[PDB]
């Protein structure tokens, strides 16, 4: 119980999370070479913490034999410079449970734990879910209704923080819930990029478990550790705007491929924003500063058939 | 002609997927399922979709399952695997392992929770539209993403799409219909009305789990609002909680599957186990399947397993 | 009364032909290709076909693609041939759950391996074999050749005492044929070149073959028109070259040269080279063209028709 | 250089333990049970460990039990002793697949075996070991007796050509071995009661070793202190009474009568039977309880404290 509660205060005190894009080879396996670079890269840059195949790292996409190999990859190969925190959440009760004591097992710091999706339950179902994986470690609940179409009501969370291993709720629903959470002692990241800066100073969240980290990890461990920073804030809204004008990760997967540090490979259901939205990109990067942004190469629009689409993979 | 027996179908029953104690599958109570279902006038049935927990299936026991269907009934009724995914690849290696099995159709749902754009529907569609007949499914309280008609007037166009299973409500089922796309009813509460008044073929029907003579009566013998109003306060039971906590507790009252729950769902409570006996009882037990009296069940009835 | 005639059905078959698995170019299964080669044995009159064993390749299928291709053979063929699905283990919850979920798809019958490569003591052996055997009809199957661990006949024996074990696919040789065939056990042969003698003199009801792949009408003639030394002779040169590596290389090597299956491996197996496969040319001239399956002239093919697959 | 220098660090091991996959009732992994039985072997100077060799029962492991076991290891005692995965298999698809997530995981290296049940020709061994080799460093399983296909040596020597070829594990005895050493090829031998002699006279680096599973002390004093036939004599009984049945019935027998495991068997594993149980009673006496793993004294066990596991 003691290192057990080590363990859980030791992912309440991050404040950048990075959810981390999976890169891809031409035939659609994942490119380790790439995946090793851009964690080395948010490790350089100030992340204290990675989500491996969150919704932006195409967890959903993964074969579980893909997800747990990168869990083991990652803790092996980063597990002492960065918290790793592996999504091991499913709809189905027997994939979470199967997964999370596989993903501890081999030593990941934490799991993220979203309620079921698509199959929506009761909220005693909902309890019943968490209550089979709750035991097994740090967990962070994850409350996204825009994808999952079921809100995680704050009676939810409540119950499941008198659990220790509960660090606490990756929150979307917005600043007033964070709050609601966070005046309670209830730790709290934001899962909204644009609204994680207000979250941060305004309403208590411990920081941000982030898609824009994977461009701008540098500014985003600004935003979160150096106080109050509107200008900063503001200056971050048009790349913000841009990268969920499709579904993440449509855009952060066709940022990362115009910036040169993964392949212009998607895994469908996902296809890249058009070229009318590249140039958008090159302009975004050029008014920011390149600097910012992860890698060297130069920005490039690419072609249309620079992309390859893979279905069986 | 593949496609044309799909599309005539007016009752396609979403069947429930009924355990052993230890959480595998309960075959010999699945067939005595279909079989009830085939003997009431059943047409169809979806092996695994959101009713049948296809959700909570490894692929191996969901293409499994839709092979078994297919050896036991195939020649007795229409086989329609949910053989869908948010992604692709998984839905690909469904869809083609399903149509060796030898189904007759398939069930895709537009991406789920890993939603994507306009464009990036059209291609997963694409990818086992050739592959079959195929219905899209609609279910954006479900998936939290609505398939525009815009995308469904642009499916249709391929003779492999042989129509929609909507749950938006009776003006979408009307948009479609009017321009001659084959539509089910997805909610059991609109699907008299939607027959009858806004030109869709049929429902794909979870109520028809309890009783399938009354839903097939509602689709076939005309217009009924009385039948349909007596069939209300069922309907109104078995949504309170999301589907399918409404009908496995239902069927596990009526004796016909055990009280053994995959997680994450879990039973409706004794006070609203006590109001289906009265629901029964006012309807008449004789409709209902099974020939069990109906049991209440105390709490401890339940198994709920995680590990199967 | 109802599992008896099941059973007896299987143990009247005197041609099962253990049918190969064509793929398409990144290793897939070819069900087309598939099709045509079931349907060409039944039109030959080949009685029961073993789905996934040693020549199906079923060792490099996974689970899903194993139980797939038995519900796929049961739905297209079930009514026009017997399908035995090979649902056999090293790992008994292997052998349990694919047997069960062999069954659900409506296979006729089972064929079981003992255990090979994690090789067991005779009890456990007999613990193996007893969770599958009460599930339906059991052909059971010694190839210590393969396993590396001869099945004994005590072990057969006690086996035998479940009506559900219909009989043994022998492949020690006819003397242990006829050690079971005299005490009343079905006993199929494993091997081609000895099943002729196995049928005529050792009391074998037939074979489970894999020179059916190539030749059914000729193997159908040696299993049911009578002792004809003179056809097993002409045969002989066949089945050499069929074995000269380990089957299925042979099989897969020859429909691929008669153009009844892509010339696609899944590994570890390779094809004969250029030498064996001028050969194998030679031999189907002195038989007959129209006496093996398809109707393309048969090819050499290059080298580099071949296509090598460790990702399937 | 430092894929020289990884291979290096498996050459330089001279004790390996095959070790032991411990159960709970139910037939899960017994993780508490397993740490304990690692950290022992850490303790009397184990340098490896395979896991989910055919020791380990690789063989009747999920690939997900399997792969999360070598990232367990890998986590829990990478630091402190090397973690060799058996992430070999008769299919080359599973070999690549199980190979690549070990390595990426952080397994120091892989056990191949060629392909069993399913053999191959030369060319297609080579081919499958082919796919694997260039992941990392790799030792080449060389077990005759239970794949039933000796890998001959001009398919060690062209592997021997690729700098992750770590060395051979074989059976085949000391004559062979000798035939890799006197060429400066790394080889374990895979045979307790011939390791001494291996060691000494036939120039082995050490063993791969079920016997340091329940003597690791007296294992790591026969592979470093010199020629020591007493001690190889000593031993000789244990070593006859752990291979009486196939490897693991054995240890799995031994380790539950020592209580440092559950007497839990997955199928088709039994136990050995209640006078071997009494045997083992005797060899413990002789040789002293103290050199055996665990702190707890030596029970015989009823036949029913065993539990067999089918649906594991
Ligand atoms: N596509 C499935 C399976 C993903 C499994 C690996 N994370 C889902 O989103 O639930
Ligand atoms: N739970 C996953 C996998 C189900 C796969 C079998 N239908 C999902 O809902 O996508
Ligand atoms: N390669 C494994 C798995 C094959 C499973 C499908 N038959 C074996 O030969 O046991
Ligand atoms: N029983 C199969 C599969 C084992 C897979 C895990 N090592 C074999 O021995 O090949
Ligand atoms: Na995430
Ligand atoms: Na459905
Ligand atoms: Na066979
Ligand atoms: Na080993």
């Amino acid at each position: 119980e003691d290192k057990n509660r080590t363990n859980t205060d030791d992912i309440r005190s991050l404040r950048v999370i990075t959810a981390i894009k999976t890169p891809y080879l031409p035939d659609g396996r994942f490119d380790l070479q790439a995946y090793d670079d851009l964690v080395n890269t948010q490790i350089e840059n100030g992340a204290e913490g990675v989500i491996v195949g969150g919704t932006t790292g195409e967890g959903q996409l993964m074969s579980w034999d893909e997800h747990i190999m990168l869990i083991g990859h990652t803790v092996n190969c980063f597990g002492g410079r960065i918290k790793v925190i592996g999504n091991t959440g499913s709809n189905s009760t027997r994939e979470a449970i199967h997964a999370t004591e596989q993903g501890f097992a081999m030593g990941m710091h934490g799991a993220l734990h979203i309620n079921p999706y698509y199959g929506k339950t009761s909220i005693e179902g909902m309890n019943a879910h968490f209550q089979t994986v709750l035991h097994m470690g740090p967990t962070i609940i994850y409350n996204v209704p825009g994808r999952t179409c079921q809100d995680i009501p704050p009676q939810v969370i409540f119950k499941l923080s008198q659990n220790p291993n509960m660090a606490g709720v990756k929150e979307c629903v917005g600043n007033n819930r964070v709050e609601e959470y966070t005046e309670k002692g209830i730790v709290v990241w934001s899962g909204n990029d644009d609204q994680c800066h207000d979250s941060r100073w305004d309403h208590g969240a411990t920081g941000v478990i982030s898609v824009t980290s994977n461009l701008v990890p540098g500014l985003m461990r600004k935003l979160m550790f150096e106080g109050r920073n509107s200008a900063l804030n503001a200056k971050l809204l048009p790349l913000m705007d841009w990268l969920f004008q499709e579904p993440n990760p449509i855009g952060v997967n066709t940022a990362l491929a115009q910036l040169g540090v993964a392949r212009p490979v998607f895994r469908l259901p996902y296809v890249p924003l058009p070229l009318s939205k590249r140039i958008e990109f090159v302009k975004l990067v050029k008014e920011i500063g390149r600097e910012h942004f992860v890698g060297d190469r130069d920005v490039q629009v690419l072609d249309d058939d620079d992309f390859i689409l893979i279905g069986r993979y």
